[PDB]
Order: structure tokens, then C-alpha cells, then sequence
């Protein structure tokens, strides 16, 4: 019969992709160290201080 | 590959060996008595009045 000639319409309408919303990272101690260029085997080696006996 | 010759850096970050809180001594009658030299044996009496029944 009739012939039209369309075109295909894509939308978008806010319909993303469901993931997960992040947390992790403010909560750990993140860079007490930084100088791992200049340090053998990219270790930094932490000093924890000494407790005496009266 | 290239190989470097770097030191062992060792740095503090705050991490320490954990001991307990003190909360004992203020707890604790302390000096009611001070003159301890002065007082033969580094003995000072302490006086407890008397009671009487009758």
C-alpha cells in the first residue's frame, strides 16, 4: 500500500548501566609514604619505636 | 635491564607499639603521709582512736 520512509529514533531517558557506589577509599590510610622511587625493592621500611621495663 | 643502586629509607609514620592508659593513681589515696625521713625505719605511725562498749 503506503510507503513511508523513517527514520530510527534512538533516545536516551536515564537508563544507565546498575553499579556500585564507592566507599573503600576514604576510609584507608592512603600515602603515610611516598618516597618508594629511592628505596631499594620500591620498600620503605617503617621504624616502630622502642618501649623499656622499669 | 638497567639495574640502580638506591638506599633503605626508613621513616616513621606514626605507628607504635600500643600500651595501655594509665588510670590507676588517681584512683589511689596517695601521700597522706610525707615525712618519712625524719621518722625512725621510714615508718610513720597511724593512730586508730579508740572504742569503748559498755
Amino acid at each position: 500500500a503506503h510507503i513511508f520512509v523513517k527514520p530510527e529514533l534512538v533516545a536516551e531517558i536515564g537508563v544507565k548501566q546498575l553499579q556500585r557506589e564507592i566507599v573503600l577509599p576514604g576510609l584507608v590510610w592512603t600515602n603515610p609514604l611516598t618516597d618508594f622511587g629511592g628505596s631499594k625493592n620500591d620498600t620503605i621500611t617503617v621504624r616502630v619505636p622502642a618501649i623499656t621495663t622499669a
